[PDB]
């Protein structure tokens, strides 16, 4: 199968490049990443750095997540990322989407043993 921690780390996880996604990252990574599949996904965030700071967010700022619950948290220090939004015109199977870089302080939210993040929550 594949773990939260796991389909985190493909849904939001990309440390390799820096901060240089092309007009056409989202179309590719969000394809790749396999997360338009069964439909497109019509938002998603790639994070850019190493995992062991993405992971050590967790550990970081306790905030209220988007659906109420109390296991979410955001970074101390602004991180580099990619947001990905379908656009208008996007149809399934040929999904397409606009890509967006920037630093902002992420949200994610955490579960388990090891304690790691399983949602991406927000960006602010
Ligand atoms: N506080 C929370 N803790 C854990 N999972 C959460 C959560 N808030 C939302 N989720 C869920 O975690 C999954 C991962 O979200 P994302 O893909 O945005 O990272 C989503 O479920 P689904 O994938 O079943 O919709 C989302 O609804």
């Amino acid at each position: 199968k594949e773990t939260a921690a796991a389909k985190f780390e493909r849904q939001h996880m990309d440390s390799s490049t820096s901060a240089a996604s092309s007009s056409n990252y989202c179309n590719q990574m969000m394809k790749s990443r396999n997360l338009t599949k069964d439909r497109c996904k019509p938002v998603n965030t790639f994070v850019h750095e190493s995992l062991a700071d993405v992971q050590a967010v967790c550990s970081q700022k306790n905030v209220a997540c988007k659906n109420g619950q109390t296991n979410c948290y955001q970074s101390y220090s602004t991180m580099s990322i990619t947001d990905c939004r379908e656009t208008g015109s996007s149809k399934y199977p040929n999904c397409a989407y606009k890509t967006t870089q920037a630093n902002k302080h992420i949200i994610v939210a955490c579960e388990g043993n090891p304690y790691v993040p399983v949602h991406f929550d927000a960006s602010v």
